[PDB]
């Protein structure tokens, strides 16, 4: 056996993997299936319609190879879960045989019913003979990953010839044709392509071919390198993987590519087959991307996903197990997928805090620049916003799932304290009221036509430094244009203000009012608070105020107060009439609140995880404050400056004294930029040194601009290089301070980036 041992290791991995795909519930029906099998292979409770008669969506005759991978699973001995007297039981063995032999013994002969089936333009009309269906999946990746797995799994069985000749016709016809046209499908992309090699890969084991081998695994860790386009599909560089023109899909279809991931480096360990270097970079990419976007349901300690990243399956209760069900990969087979990690691919400590089941949390702040989104976590909180620009979308409305989520992704902002806020409230949740969204109150009349859209801007950003977070979303309504604004939030600590500038309303679309929804959440034990008033909202009632507590959740209004509309109680939906599930009518109890908006601008502050106390500390000594100004979002606190200069604020000045932030009690600062940008302030008070340690961050929203225009301007103040390196586009005089930097281009467009001043007062 030369060589072929390779061949013959990956093959024992695969082969003792593939045998864990039965469900551990299906191993109890292993005497009725057995009794129930008719002489001929087949079962009577199984439907075996074929051609034009078949169900398109989820065949029903694949519950047959569901049996006999059962059978196989329990025969082999190498699923731990099985009844150990089935292992080498010969009564098995010849049921998976029948069933093989029926199934290779109907197999169709015409090419053209792989994927125009049923077409009569082709040779395949309604009538040709063969198991076959007008779905083009079928033929292409379902009936060829059974046929797979059950020939892979009885591989050193004495078979006959027919059935080796069915073994290697089935997924061959769809490897052969890899490089072509599959009908329907036409060229195979992503997910499908994977698929299609996995199958390659079962294949190519079974019939001792090394060369299919090396092109499948070529083909499959050549897919998962990076994206570096702006809306290509793919893992990009700040971890989040765009699927359907920038629609954020990390839970769904770059959960397929990370299992197939998993599954083929784990069975691939120690060859010439482990994956290099640029794909283990992409991996660790999209582990570290997927570990900010779980959160925890702290009572039953199951993990999720961000509700931003689910796309159409938000319209899907977790009890049809869609992508919105859980995270749907062993954390452990990562684990053990990703042990030769090394260097800045290591992973390990993610993996850790993943498999720690919440008493390892994540801590930080991280903003991605490719997809629009920013998530800000501590021990107590998940915050997560995604905003809308030309680089991503709202949602999608396939296969009759989710019609009325057209205000997804335009400004969410989504809190995570218990874990459980969101879960399966879409049933008879009001669409029109999407948490952290500023939208025109039931405007547009949502639709299934009225769904996906593109941003039509693009200064929509983020710009943080691993701490605090800012990010920036030039937003215009995209479906008619009837709503236009400026929005920014400021991440740092256990709060985030939020402040609305420059609030335009075509009112000759629509008069409806401007709103910013705060939240729309799962009834929480506790009461409404305004103002510390209890507030009955079993009917919609509405109230000013400035202070809103509910749920453990703080929502403070800076001068102008609230204009809320509160509920609380029972509403109603229907699950069967947002998508294809089957549970029917839902009644659940619904926490809705939402502020009417002031004609100009509005500004508030959010403290999740919060209590009375902190938020009359807060009323009492605001450590924050907004600040608008002639195109310029600022705002101060106690934990730095985030300063937004919004497109035609070219030239402008924002002037802030060292008083103000904490720094020095004298001396003024005078900030300006060439070009539109968002930047962080941080300073640190330096006793020793007498002085202030300033950290200076900046990014591109609009991710085409290669250089930076930042100039400072002091008062009684000296600038001193601690570093004593130019190298960065420094400019160090007296009292200037200018910072020429080249951005960060490529994948990397819209990163943040850090430099270091030190300011002496005079
Ligand atoms: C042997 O297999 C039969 C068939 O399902 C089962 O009823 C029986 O419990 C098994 N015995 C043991 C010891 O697992
Ligand atoms: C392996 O597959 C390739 C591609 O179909 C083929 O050219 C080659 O002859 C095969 N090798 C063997 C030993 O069957
Ligand atoms: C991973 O698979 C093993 C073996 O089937 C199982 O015991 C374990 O619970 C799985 N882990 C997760 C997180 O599902």
């Amino acid at each position: 056996d030369t060589d072929d041992e390779v061949l013959a290791l990956i093959t024992q991995r695969r082969t003792a993997d593939l045998a864990e795909f039965p469900n551990p519930p299906w191993f109890d029906n292993l005497q009725t299936w057995l009794d129930t099998q008719k002489e001929d292979g087949t079962w009577e409770d199984v439907i075996y319609l074929s051609g034009c008669d078949a169900r398109r969506a989820n065949w029903p005759i694949q519950e047959h190879w569901n049996r006999l991978i059962t059978f196989a699973s329990a025969w082999s001995g190498l699923n731990p879960a099985a009844p150990s007297n089935w292992t080498q039981d010969d009564r098995l063995l010849s049921a998976v045989l029948t069933g093989m032999d029926y199934w290779f013994e109907n197999d169709y002969t015409e090419s053209d019913c792989m994927g125009q089936g049923g077409e009569d333009e082709y040779n395949c009309p309604c009538g040709t003979p063969g198991l076959w269906n007008q779905n083009w999946y079928c033929q292409a990746i379902l009936i060829p990953q059974l046929v797979s797995h059950t020939c892979l799994l009885v591989k050193d069985a004495d078979l006959s010839e027919e059935q080796l000749a069915g073994c290697e016709r089935i997924p061959g016809r769809a490897y052969d044709l890899r490089d072509g046209d599959y009908g329907h499908g036409g060229d195979l992309t992503g997910s499908n392509a994977v698929n299609v090699m996995l199958n390659s890969v079962s294949l190519a084991l079974f019939v001792n071919n090394l060369t299919i081998l090396e092109d499948a695994y070529t083909r499959v860790m050549t897919l998962m390198n990076f994206a570096d386009e702006e809306m290509e599909d793919g893992i990009h560089r700040d971890g989040s993987f765009l699927q359907h023109d920038g629609i954020l899909y990390n839970s769904n279809y770059g959960k397929d590519f990370l299992n197939a991931f998993i599954q083929l480096e784990r069975q691939a360990l120690d060859t010439e087959f482990e994956a290099g270097d640029t794909t283990k970079q992409a991996i660790a990419a999209q582990v570290r991307g997927n570990e900010w976007m779980t959160f925890i349901d702290e009572e039953t300690r199951q993990q999720y996903w961000d509700f931003n990243a689910v796309g159409r399956f938000v319209s899907h209760p977790t009890s049809d197990l869609q992508a919105n069900s859980d995270i749907n990969y062993n954390l452990t087979k990562l684990a053990a997928a990703t042990a030769n990690f090394e260097g800045d691919n290591d992973v390990s400590d993610s993996l850790r805090r993943l498999m720690s089941n919440g008493t390892e949390k994540l801590h930080g702040n991280k903003g991605y620049w490719a997809s629009d989104f920013m998530v800000h976590r501590q021990d107590e909180f998940v915050v997560t916003n995604k905003m809308l620009s030309t680089r991503s979308a709202t949602s999608e409305y396939v296969n009759t799932a989710n019609p009325y989520a057209y205000h997804f992704g335009q400004g969410t902002l989504f809190c995570y304290v218990l874990g459980n806020e969101y879960k399966d409230i879409m049933g008879a949740w009001d669409w029109n009221l999407v948490p952290g969204t500023t939208v025109l109150l039931n405007h547009p009349e949502l639709q299934s036509s009225i769904v996906k859209f593109n941003g039509k801007k693009d200064f929509v950003g983020s710009v943080s430094d691993g701490t605090v977070g800012l990010s920036v979303e030039d937003y215009v309504d995209p479906y008619d244009g009837a709503i236009s604004y400026r929005k920014a939030w400021f991440f740092a600590g256990d709060s985030v203000v939020v402040i609305t500038t420059d609030i335009q309303v075509n009112s000759s679309a629509t008069t409806a009012d401007a709103i910013t929804v705060l939240d729309n959440r799962a009834s929480a034990d506790g009461d409404i608070v305004v103002d510390g008033k209890t507030v009955d909202a079993s009917t919609e009632t509405s109230i000013e105020g400035h202070s809103l507590i509910y749920g453990g959740n703080g929502y403070l209004a800076y001068q102008t107060p609230f204009n809320l509309t509160l509920f609380e109680g029972n509403r109603t939906g229907n699950w069967s009439a947002i998508s294809t599930s089957l549970e029917g009518e839902t009644t659940v109890s619904i926490f809705s609140a939402y502020t009417t908006l002031p004609k100009d601008s509005f500004s508030y502050a959010f403290f999740p995880a919060a209590d009375n106390k902190r938020l009359d500390q807060e009323m009492k000594s605001p450590t924050s404050t907004p600040i608008v100004q002639d195109n310029i979002t600022a705002v101060l606190s106690s934990h730095g400056l985030g300063l937004v200069f919004w497109p035609g604020s070219e030239g402008a000045n924002f002037t802030i004294k060292f008083a103000e932030l904490g720094w020095g009690k004298t001396g003024s600062m005078t900030i300006s930029s060439a070009q539109p940008g968002a930047y962080l302030l941080r300073g640190y008070n330096d006793s020793a040194k007498g002085g202030v340690r300033l950290v200076a961050t900046l990014s591109d929203p609009t991710q085409k601009a290669t250089s930076a225009g930042f100039s400072l301007v002091l008062q009684g103040a000296k600038v001193e290089n601690p570093y004593g390196y130019n190298d960065t586009g420094i400019i160090v005089s007296n009292n200037t301070f200018n910072l020429e930097v080249p951005l960060p281009t490529g994948g990397m467009a819209g990163s943040s980036t850090s430099y270091e001043v030190f300011l002496r007062p005079s």
